[PDB]
């Protein structure tokens, strides 16, 4: 008698088991869900990863900047959870910006990889909805994976420009996905380890995370993130959507 | 299984059964939380409305405006759920302005004792609540409360809507004192329920609709930041307005 | 040849020379304002403050909590700027919150009465001073209250962030009725200002809160200088924010806009 | 004696003299400013109507060659031993793919690339090139639109003013170091120069008649002029200690709900 049971659910972007999706999977089977799941790349070392979660679940190959996997990924789940059935869930945990774009001056990035980083990080959202919202039921929900770029912050850069795209996609994404009665959120999180001025900057970021949440911030701890995830792909918060929900601790919330 | 299984639930603000708090008693119950609710001034009216739950639960007094009974409330909370017993959940559903503030009037009409007590009752008892129930809430509760987004001005609501603002901000302090305990503190911020031109507004924004004869959404969104899953909010603001506020038109 | 020359402004809240208000009538008179100035309570120290300024302006008692001040107020101005002449420009520089919340005392340690006190001043008062002088404002004129960021809780500030939430709500509930007029009303969001006392603990709070803001403003921040404030709340009296209402302009140092 | 007298200024983004760079250059000059103008496309017949000579130099923001010499090229106009008090980014540019009557789903991302390019790296590839040969207290300003909700229409346009705000914000950082701000101007709808038919013509329509009703001071969409004035407040000294911020030139209607 779990949170999610009898919903059919998409994870996306699982690569290893600190990955921030495998522990939204990890939680959504323990509460009933069945998985079908999606890699990019590495698929072999993702089949893996995955046989670490508590139940099997189809792997599918995505790259979001392949049109191909784009076009034929409805008909790829469908396959997978089988014809006539449709998703309840979807979640896009997603992100990349080359390394030019992070850690680098801000403006010595050249725009072929900030674009990149863009395509991946926030157009994808779009993408993975269109592909998705016709085979999606009603009452569904498609969640995202952010961090909060409303300030700007040493080190992530455009990674932080990619965040802001994706947060006002999300909201256009939204009235789409009204149509379908189906919401989208995103969940903006803390810090959490999934894997040198850069190093000193983040670090002292990292450090003041836990000091301004009033609850704490555990940044070895993806449980409570995934968790927050589950709440927005369950039947209980089913009058919210293009919005964002942060799971950071109430970090954001406090100035010291 | 229930979302809120043997977990202890202060409620209040319920006034008729198209209160929120009613909706929001309602659906807890069901989701199998016992229940400890609150009124002010008309208890045995109060009292009538509480007996159209699914289950019992004990009513006790409780005048925001009073220091006596803030004072003495979670001693008569101790006594409805039992020494020994601590509180999971607490959730603010009050408010008031008084009409000089509301509806008609012009803004600038209202005298600030109206304003005043307006404010005492709608913003500053989230924090005299929060004072006296801490101490009797378990570590991983959660203290909610009702709001709705005064981000920007709108035609009638004018008091109320100054009231709101401070809410949010009372909101974020109490997060800094119910942290202490391990205690989230959070508001939801609900699109127009009946409990004309604004309120219409609402559905054609939101991408999902919004239906304002239906509190049960609302209602389920508090049992969300009441239940054990989201577990790293804290001092902010969850709207259930079906999105209105995400779009301009 | 001034940015507000022929101006005649009100500004309210001068205390000392250390006062927000001083260095924004300083600037105006500078800028070529007639300024009309008020003040409360200590009239007498007050007149002796504003014989620093650069040139002389009449001194209004004004106590935001004296309704028949605030009935009068419209009157008294008229007469001493000339029957005839109106406004161009309000400055509400004015805030007060009782040591039980506001500095060292718990947060849910503030009584009401104190906490009413405090909103009745920094917030109630500027649509009281809106609706007092809004009927002798002329077109296109400008009020301009001072506000400091309360949209993240932080030590210390504890239920004057409370009050200045309420006073950015009630900013855009008087530019609906200042539009009326065809006035505008804004706030300026400053940054901390120098206007062991507090104790070890909540001094070294207060300390990194206030050199946090230096190292987070792009272009610095020097917490002993009104005068950027100052220019700030000018820019606002001016013609040069003509569609800008209902709003908030940061006088800060882009603290906001960067989390580290 | 004006506001912006002896200032230097660069001035991007005229095509037409309906451009909102159009009327910050014309009111910067009248405020004493010494611009120079870049465009990119028959733009010196329309930087000829403004009221003193400027020059014109060639960018084009996709172009890194441009962007390498822009500054030395600027240097050779102001004269060798000047510098620049301020720099105006007036550009903007989507694809009918990404904005207007198609859908927002079916905006292909080299279409919306293309956009984010111009619309929001540029303002980071112009400071880039620029702060080198600005004076200490000088003043970037970029034109925005509130994109903190979504909208009929503007589609991916509103997603590229998202990622400009975030610009904005680090080229803040950036050009403090040079003693330099940054800010953005968000201005409510311009009538700048039916075509998209009757149903999203109607939905516009509502939009654009929206503003004027919710803006406290009403809100002419006609008239840049107060958008032009908002800009060069930020060009002055009067706005010293603002940075990496928007400021809001739309009759305020941001800050009301209906
Ligand atoms: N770790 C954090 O501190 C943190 C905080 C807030 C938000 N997030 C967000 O959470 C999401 C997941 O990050 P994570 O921390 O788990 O890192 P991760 O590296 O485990 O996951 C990123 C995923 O993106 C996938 N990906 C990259 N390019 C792709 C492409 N072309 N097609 C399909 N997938 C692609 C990767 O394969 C990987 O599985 C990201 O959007 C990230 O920005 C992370
Ligand atoms: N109805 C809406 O459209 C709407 C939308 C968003 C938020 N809210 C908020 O939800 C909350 C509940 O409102 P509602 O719409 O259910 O209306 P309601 O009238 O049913 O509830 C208001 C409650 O506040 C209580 N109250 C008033 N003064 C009090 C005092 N001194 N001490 C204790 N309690 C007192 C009343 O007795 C009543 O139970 C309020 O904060 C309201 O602002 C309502
Ligand atoms: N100092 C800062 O760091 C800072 C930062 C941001 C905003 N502000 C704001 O600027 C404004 C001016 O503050 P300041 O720092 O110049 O302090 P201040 O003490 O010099 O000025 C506050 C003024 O409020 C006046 N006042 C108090 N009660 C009053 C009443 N009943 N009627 C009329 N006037 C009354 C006082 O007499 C005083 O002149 C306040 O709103 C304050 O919140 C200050
Ligand atoms: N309603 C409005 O018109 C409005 C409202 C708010 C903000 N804005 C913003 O104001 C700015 C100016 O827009 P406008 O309405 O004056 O339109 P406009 O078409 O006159 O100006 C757009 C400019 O961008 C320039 N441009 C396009 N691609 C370029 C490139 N590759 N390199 C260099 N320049 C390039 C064009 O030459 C043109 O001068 C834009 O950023 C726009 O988004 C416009
Ligand atoms: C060069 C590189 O690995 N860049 C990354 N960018 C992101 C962004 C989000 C999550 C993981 C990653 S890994
Ligand atoms: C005069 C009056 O009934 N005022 C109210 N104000 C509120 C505010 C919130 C909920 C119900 C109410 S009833
Ligand atoms: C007890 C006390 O002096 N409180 C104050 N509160 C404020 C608030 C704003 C400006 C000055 C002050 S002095
Ligand atoms: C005309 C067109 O296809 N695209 C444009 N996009 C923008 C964006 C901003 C300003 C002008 C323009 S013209």
């Amino acid at each position: 008698t779990g949170l999610l049971d009898g919903k059919r659910i998409l994870v996306s972007g699982i690569i290893t088991d600190s990955s921030i999706a495998f522990h939204i999977a990890r939680v959504a089977q323990e509460q009933g869900a069945q998985l079908v799941l999606t890699g990019f790349d590495r698929l072999r070392l993702i089949q893996r990863i995955t046989d670490r979660l508590p139940a099997k679940a189809p792997l599918l190959e995505l790259d979001v900047q392949n049109e191909e996997h784009l076009a034929s990924l409805a008909g790829r789940v469908t396959e997978a959870i089988g014809a006539g059935n449709k998703l309840d869930g979807v979640v896009h945990s997603i992100g990349f910006m080359p390394q030019t774009g992070m850690g680098n001056p801000f403006f010595d990035a050249p725009y072929a990889d900030v674009s990149k980083g863009i395509h991946i990080s926030a157009y994808s959202y779009a993408s993975m909805a269109k592909a998705l919202l016709p085979i999606m039921n009603p009452g569904g929900s498609i969640v995202g994976m952010d961090f909060d770029p409303s300030r700007a912050m040493p080190a992530y850069n455009w990674m932080t420009v990619a965040k802001s795209a994706l947060e006002s996609v999300n909201r256009f994404v939204a009235r789409e996905a009204g149509k379908y009665g189906v919401r989208s959120n995103l969940v903006a999180a803390g810090p959490i380890r999934t894997l040198e001025e850069a190093g000193a900057q983040i670090q002292l970021l990292e450090e003041g995370w836990d000091q301004r949440a009033p609850i704490g911030w555990n940044m070895k701890d993806a449980t409570p993130v995934a968790k927050t995830v589950c709440a927005l792909l369950s039947d209980w918060l089913p009058a919210t959507t293009g919005d964002i929900i942060y799971a950071d601790g109430g970090a954001h919330t406090q100035l010291l």
